[PDB]
């Protein structure tokens, strides 16, 4: 989905209920209830890996000196910096 | 004296009792029990400006911005850091 875009660890195989079909080159997001073109999804890319559509995480508690975070809200191909304990 | 070089509030102009009394180009510490050359004082000038012999005192409390440390315990230049409170 828009909000899932990657695939997750998948206890169940399948699920009765209420499914939206449509052609493929869309994808479904549950806010807007109908699919919509993968594009329209608020997906994020910083600094070329794939990952999911902007997670609110901060990444990379471990080392300080590679205190080098990235958030993404929405689309924003920004980069935070990291606040220094000395 | 070397460990109060500075002139200080003087409530009482004189007093009795023992005192050490040599000639000039030297100044009483207690320790050595003698009056001694002043440059053997253990006396602190950080950044120019004249100030007692070290005292230890953590000044600047005001601002965190403009927290500009500089101690002096017997004879060093140092300056230390502020721990920042974010």
């Amino acid at each position: 989905t828009c909000q899932h875009p990657e695939p997750l660890a998948c206890p169940v195989q399948c699920v009765e209920g209420c499914h939206a079909h449509c052609p493929p080159g869309k994808i479904l997001d549950e806010l807007l209830q109908t699919c919509v073109d993968p594009e329209d999804c608020p997906v994020c890319e910083v600094a070329g890996r794939r990952f999911a559509s902007g997670k609110k995480v901060t990444l990379n508690p471990s080392d300080p000196e590679h205190c080098q975070i990235c958030h993404c809200d929405v689309v924003n191909l920004t980069c935070e910096a990291c606040q220094e304990p000395g």
